[PDB]
């Protein structure tokens, strides 16, 4: 709504593509986010002028509480820096949550538990009032480079690092027709990983509510989808196309997959 | 909101870009629409499921009423075919509007006049109720190929065919600091043409209301911007970035500019 200020930056040239090596837009005209496709300064302005608050939801259960210190400390270094961030840590051990020092405008809530349910059901009203966007990630990860407002959009998925070069026949979708998550062999755009997705609060409540109900249906029929909540996420994102797709720069494992030349940055990676 | 049906189409491959010759995304992550970037079948489904109505506004004044027959007849062949379309023809000669036969779900209103004002002021309430998107074009044009729902977005501009290969210093922006349309030599992404823009009703009313007020201010100071309403449009789109940019496939003149290889389709062109 509100007008951008004067800014100086390099002229985008229509006859010089920045990336020639990768697909940067999906067939339904959603950006695929790769280094070199965005000007972070333009994007930071747009989102700052809107006073954007980003929620990051993370689950730290049993032994996984050991990963929170490095998770949060690297998040403070690299995640949405300059913007308002609210961390929601779902844990069974509230007293084992490390004391991490947070930048200004950043806050942390510890929520005790006894996942798709948790985001959609219990914390329905709360998320609606406190944040503009919600991002859900796994805790056994660390930020290594910039992850910012370029990712933000009504609904996004992230390309699974094992499958970005594969044919759809190789994707590990649910292949049993009796599951709600069933996808035939001739369907599918991408294989999305369940460890990094988000969007606006409304699109995430919708997504998690849909996956939760479909998992309940599978449960009544005594069937469990091959990759659990990831299988249902892939089904949802097939039928409701994400408005941005994150490249595997946003979800990598260097130990297992090295560092191919297509990745100019490794932003968010598995912990040894 | 509503779910897409099963569809069969070629798998988008992340490591095979479709266009390597042109920029297909802006630095603020808006698609630039070129042939080969979109799957029209996916897009037609998304927009049909929403029951989308598109308004096309056109001004046919004095001698320009001579262009309406070819304009409307080629529009019936190529513009948003399969979707609900409402033409609004603003004219000083209602009786000279040709009788053109329209496809099902398509309608035409003739509105008498004595442009940025007309779209923003008089027809404020009307457009809000009747259509989801509004597109404004010049009448001295004809459709030669597909122009469809790929263009639709909250706010779009179109690249001026004379300037898509130019540096920003060459753009014919308003350069006098006394004009509201003033853009310094080191600012500017693109030169947008005033003959083809649109978006959702709300974003267009906003845009035309802003340009109208800025033109009134220039008028009080006895200044008229070098390219009139186009100068102000460029200023608005500098400060409020469009969410899609149309390539010069959507606005060409073959007589003046030929047919370079970058253009795989000429969709909407000047009349000899």
């Amino acid at each position: 709504m509100v007008s951008l200020p004067r800014m100086v930056y390099p002229q985008p040239k229509v006859l010089t593509p920045c990336r020639k090596d990768v697909l940067v837009v999906t067939p339904w005209l959603a950006p695929i986010v790769w280094e070199g496709t965005f000007n972070i300064d333009i994007l930071n302005e747009q989102f700052r002028l809107q006073n954007t608050t980003i929620g990051l939801t993370v689950f730290a259960i049993k032994k996984y509480v050991a990963f929170l210190k490095l998770f949060l400390e690297t998040a403070e270094k690299h995640f949405m820096v300059g913007h308002r961030v609210h961390y929601y840590v779902f844990t069974d051990q509230p007293a084992a949550v490390p004391r991490v020092t947070l930048g200004t405008g950043r806050q942390l809530s510890v929520l005790e538990v006894g996942r798709m349910e948790m985001i959609s059901d219990f914390c329905e009203r709360r998320f609606l009032s406190e944040v503009d966007y919600l991002v859900a990630v796994d805790v056994d990860m660390e930020f290594r480079d910039h992850v910012g407002v370029e990712i933000l959009t009504p609904l996004f998925g992230t390309l699974h690092p094992s499958f970005y070069g594969s044919s759809r026949e190789a994707f590990t979708y649910e292949r049993r027709p009796q599951s709600q998550a069933y996808i035939p062999k001739d369907e599918g755009d991408f294989y999305y990983m369940g460890a990094f997705f988000g969007g606006s609060v409304q699109e995430v409540q919708r997504l998690t509510r849909a996956c939760h109900q479909a998992m309940m249906v599978d449960q009544a029929n005594g069937i469990e989808a091959v990759w659990h909540d990831e299988s249902h996420l892939n089904k949802y994102l097939l039928r409701h196309k994400p408005t941005k797709v994150l490249s595997p720069e946003y979800l990598w494992d260097q130990q297992l997959l090295g560092w191919p030349a297509v990745l100019r940055k490794l932003r968010f990676t598995a912990v040894p």
